[PDB]
């Protein structure tokens, strides 16, 4: 008797949210032993090899003294390299076409609204003023993306394909074709005097903390537009505040916040220069997501093979 | 006292690496990266040799003369920095040539010799051998027929394989069956088994391997794109590949590079992905040639032969 290895479901979800997940996994890994934690018995967590996590307790995690490595369910990492990356086990994030896919779409979608004075429109409609903008062609229209990753430079891709005159920034160099790629701290500013609407799919760390202060929004130009798709640490809230009030940033649609949901008494629900979005620009798709949980474990059986893992020392 | 600044996005071991070479070239010379010049220092550079520059890097050259690519391909450059109205040499080596053949034959005899199937039933634990038939009998195309895509076709014809080529003006290449024009790309796929392409991207060449190009070629075609990612459209190839109607690729170049982690490539069993790695800039004959066109500028007041903006290639 050699007891078989089982997957643990780890998650702070709603019940119903949870059990959503459940089915979607137990039908994309129908030969594997799934069960939420809470209903293993300690002898059956000393079987588990695999956790599936969704915001995890961190003390479930180091119940499950046999764990191998970890799957979770979104991109986003901050979280888990902080609560989990003292257990030394492997942290597979998110990485998934689908996800690119609409991250890109809703980068190109929100750039639109902008570029195209959706706000301005909507207030003049409200004051029943009838009143034609100028129009700029996007070949003329520079565009920022920070982050190009999985997501940034799919997104860069779209915004191209668009016609923008597009330029992209990361932490080390990147060639993408049509797309002018900025590296490293020292071209930050640089960048940004040039940028029309600036994009943001960065990870949340130590380094991109705070990154879009008031010296960094300052570099922008007078008019310059922000899409905050990433976490809302990496821009700073009372400086873009004072950037918008001074008419040097000419709107920001915001998606992702220090708190969520944004509590009632935020300056930004009632912002006329500001756009609220509950964190949707790409909301994980639970089909396809499940699917290739199901290929990494599946692939894990057969080989041995854990896919690749965050990067602690990194931080995304 | 002009001098020479090196405009680099490679690693700073890798730009160390080359400006010790250079320096060896070029001995008479000062050459700095451009990080380590003061604002007043810029502003004596009056030649930038770049790989993979920042191009608002080189706009703080105001004396900037010329520009020394150390790679054959200049997409980037011509799109980033046109505008500047700098003359661009691009790399041309016998060396990169040389190896580019190499890589040519090299991977046509991977697919050719079913190394990745051998490798497939390996993995399986499957003893089972592929029947084999001569070069003789094997049809291989070639896309662009410039400096390294006519050495790749001389190379692929004295290794006994059937060789077509395509380019955009007529050739005449010894024992090689040269086709020119848009008018005749689709006739010439129709004929080919395996498809290197060794063409630079341009306006005119982006999307060219689009599904209806790919639909020409015989079923079970395999494809090497050594060129450019866009030149090859990706969806389309997927389809194909997982259609049947193409048997593998080998691809080396991509839209995005690094290659991003989600792209189906990594993972599909009929995808070999190569790091950009089918002919690397040889830092000692590239340094040479850098070397003695800056050694008849010095000179003559000589510029190299440039790339044609219009042209774009
Ligand atoms: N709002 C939503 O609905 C939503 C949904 C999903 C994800 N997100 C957010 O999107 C983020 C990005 O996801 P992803 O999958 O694209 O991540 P990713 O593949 O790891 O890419 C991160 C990119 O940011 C760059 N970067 C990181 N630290 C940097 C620094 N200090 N300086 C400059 N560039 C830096 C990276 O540079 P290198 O390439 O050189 O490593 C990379 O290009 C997530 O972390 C999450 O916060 C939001
Ligand atoms: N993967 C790697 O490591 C690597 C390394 C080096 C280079 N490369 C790639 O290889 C490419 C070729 O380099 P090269 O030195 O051979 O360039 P080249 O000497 O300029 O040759 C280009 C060839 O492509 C043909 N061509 C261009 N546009 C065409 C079109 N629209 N239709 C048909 N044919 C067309 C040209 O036709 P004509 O003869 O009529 O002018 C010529 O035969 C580079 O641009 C680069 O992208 C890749």
């Amino acid at each position: 008797f050699q007891s078989m290895s089982r997957i643990a479901l780890v998650t702070r979800l709603s019940p119903e949210a949870e059990a959503h997940w459940a089915g979607h996994l137990a039908r994309a890994l129908p030969g594997e032993r799934i069960d939420g934690f809470r209903e293993l018995s300690p002898a059956e967590r000393a079987e588990v090899d695999i956790a599936i996590v969704a915001n995890p307790d961190p003390a479930d995690l180091a119940e499950l003294p046999n764990l191998v490595w970890i799957h979770s369910l979104w991109a986003g990492v901050e979280r888990l390299v902080a609560e989990l990356g003292h257990l030394a086990r492997p942290i597979v994030r998110l990485v998934d076409p689908e996800l690119a896919r609409t991250m890109a779409e809703a980068a190109l979608a929100w750039t639109y609204y902008l570029f195209r004075d959706m706000p301005a429109y909507a207030a003049q409609q409200r004051a029943r003023v009838w009143k034609g903008l100028p129009y700029k062609r996007p070949e003329r229209t520079t565009v920022g993306v920070l982050g190009l990753g999985e997501l940034g430079a799919a997104a860069a891709l779209r915004l191209r394909d668009a016609g923008f005159d597009v330029h992209g920034w990361s932490r080390s160099p990147k060639e993408i074709a049509g797309v002018t790629c900025h590296a490293g701290e020292e071209t930050l500013e640089r960048m940004l005097g040039q940028v029309e609407i600036l994009v943001c799919l960065l990870p949340l760390t130590g380094e991109t903390r705070g990154l879009l202060d008031a010296r960094r929004l300052a570099c922008l130009p007078e008019g310059a537009q922000i899409v905050n798709f990433a976490r809302g640490p990496i821009l700073d809230s009372a400086a873009l505040i004072e950037a918008l009030d001074s008419g040097r940033i000419g709107h920001a649609v915001l998606d992702v916040f220090e708190v969520e949901p944004l509590p009632e008494a935020s300056p930004f629900w009632g912002h006329p220069k500001v756009t609220v979005l509950p964190h949707i620009s790409a909301a994980t798709d639970p089909e396809t997501a499940s699917a290739i949980v199901g290929a990494h474990v599946a692939d894990y059986r057969a080989t041995g093979r854990i896919p690749p893992s965050v990067d602690l020392t990194r931080g995304y």
